[PDB]
């Protein structure tokens, strides 16, 4: 019953499949074996299928702790009783993390369910020498946005490399400009369909896109996100917004010293740059789960900044959430990762984690349309066709 007198053998069902993720998870949890003295075995299973078959397994036989990650279904098997709480967890590490990584951590219940490990930001990249050369700042707000992308093109560059071929990539601007122009609990109220797609607010968002839009790359419907990090990495565009393990991972060891990147402008001062699509994975301790007192303790070896560095250790991209931790292993994009995740006041969980998995794919056409064809007619379809979908998907 106390984490104290939690001792014998745990099961960790994993859904780290690839190899180096297995291979740095299998370290750590020898490492946490030999530190805590509970003997950790590893299940492994091919990482679509732990998240296809998720409901089943915590409702079946599952493991003592489970890889899993922040957002909708979190908070969904907290409602359900699927997961136990783990409070008294946190009780020993709420000191390593800010009030935005113990929300994530949370159910609708204000219970702790969740220690998180890593997440990654999804902001808006650049090339030092440019801005340098060409004399751009990073803008704060959407006015000084606007003028350096005029300013771009007058200097002949496309301001924002953009593409959606592979259909997720947009999602996210649809999630930034939500955050920036009606707030975090606004998009995920949202994402829950607790307010509608019809709503005015999703009119703002594609309002305010069609404005972006003029400053985007053409063309964008058919262009893979790899050709469009390209073109930011050749200096055809002066910027691009999106994942760091995706551009920050396209670039090449010669061009990546020049990389770096700004948080997605304030529009609002309500919400300034308050929020920010971060997505975190981290631990559950499923409720049918053996031996609890035991995994509570693994948990709380794994909620320390010395347990994220090793696991990060062979990792680019990631940051650990331990409060300001700069890894030695880290570069230099992790290192502003850490500086700007942290300064955030909720983080998001990019939209196909914070809606369900289904209306985040009926979304993908519905905005691809938009971007053929960015106005209020098209706008008014849109909203009207994610409305009608997501009544069937929602129940």
């Amino acid at each position: 019953m106390s984490v104290s007198d939690g001792n014998g053998p745990i099961t960790f069902g994993s859904n780290y499949s690839d190899e180096a993720p297995k291979a740095a998870f299998a370290s750590l949890m020898q490492q946490a074996t030999t530190s805590t003295t509970v003997p950790v075995t590893v299940n492994t299973t091919d990482h679509n299928t732990f998240q296809n078959n998720i409901s089943n397994y915590l409702q079946g036989t599952p493991d003592s702790l489970a890889t899993w990650f922040a957002g909708y279904r979190l908070q969904f098997f907290a409602a359900q009783g699927l997961l136990t709480p783990i409070d008294d967890v946190w009780d020993k590490i709420g000191g390593t993390f800010n009030d935005a990584a113990k929300s994530l951590s949370k159910g609708l219940d204000g219970h702790y369910y969740l220690v998180p490990l890593y997440n990654y930001p999804w902001v808006v990249f650049y090339n030092k020498s440019v801005f340098q050369s060409k004399g751009y700042e990073v803008p704060a707000s959407w006015e000084a946005f606007i003028a350096l992308a005029r300013k771009m093109q007058s200097d002949g560059l496309v301001p924002l490399a953009f593409a959606d071929k592979d259909g997720w990539p947009a999602l996210g601007t649809f999630d930034i400009l939500n955050l920036r122009i009606n707030g975090y609990d606004y998009h995920i109220k949202l994402m829950k369909h607790e307010v509608p797609w019809t709503d005015p607010g999703v009119t703002k968002v594609f309002d305010q896109w069609r404005e972006l839009a003029a400053y985007q790359q053409k063309g964008a419907n058919g262009r893979t996100w790899q050709d469009a990090a390209k073109a930011l990495e050749n200096k055809q565009a002066g910027m691009m917004f999106q994942g760091s393990n995706q551009v920050a991972a396209n670039y090449s060891a010669k061009n990546l010293p020049d990389l770096d990147f700004f948080v997605f402008p304030a529009i609002n001062p309500q919400y300034g740059t308050d929020y920010m699509d971060a997505p975190t994975d981290g631990f559950i301790l499923p409720k049918k789960g053996k031996n609890a007192a035991a995994a509570k303790k693994v948990l709380q070896y794994i909620g320390t900044a010395e347990a994220e560095a090793a696991f990060l250790k062979t990792d680019h991209w990631d940051v650990g959430l331990a409060n300001g931790l700069i890894a030695p292993t880290y570069n230099d994009i992790q290192k502003k990762s850490v500086a700007e995740i942290g300064k955030c006041k909720s983080v998001s969980q990019f939209m196909d984690a914070d809606t369900v998995p289904d209306m985040a794919n009926a979304m993908i056409k519905l905005i691809q349309q938009f971007i053929d064809q960015p106005t209020p007619e098209t706008i008014a379809t849109v909203q009207k066709s994610a409305e009608d979908q997501a009544k069937t998907i929602f129940r």
